[PDB]
């Protein structure tokens, strides 16, 4: 699935995310937009053999089991396919364990790179929420 901005933030919204953490709802949103364009089903082939899946593109190195990333943990219990869903539920509460876990957002480099210290309340301008 392909979120709009705004169906997202209000997903995210429902979901817990506005303010886990003190992050902010366009920060989350801001992450997303960067990190896999608002795509559910979004993949990408980290250098090491590590795998980041869905909207957040959270890693197979850390947090979610693909049975192919040699002496990898899976911190959130999950198949890695289960973040790929068009139910953010399983995204949204794997994110909620990675940004608790001491280095804040600062766990998804493109949101350190391209969301930290922006006007992030721009991703969620106009939104319904
Ligand atoms: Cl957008
Ligand atoms: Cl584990
Ligand atoms: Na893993």
């Amino acid at each position: 699935k392909v979120f709009g901005r705004c169906e997202l933030a209000a997903a995210m919204k429902r979901h817990g995310l506005d303010n886990y953490r003190g992050y902010s709802l366009g920060n989350w949103v801001c992450a997303a937009k960067f990190e896999s364009n608002f795509n559910t089903q979004a993949t990408n082939r980290n250098t090491d053999g590590s795998t980041d899946y869905g909207i957040l593109q959270i890693n197979s190195r850390w947090w979610c089991n693909d049975g192919r990333t040699p002496g990898s943990r899976n911190l959130c219990n999950i198949p890695c396919s289960a973040l790929l869903s068009s139910d953010i539920t399983a995204s949204v509460n794997c994110a909620k364990k990675i940004v608790s876990d001491g280095n804040g957002m600062n766990a998804w480099v493109a949101w350190r790179n391209r969301c930290k210290g922006t006007d992030v309340q721009a991703w969620i301008r106009g939104c319904r929420l």
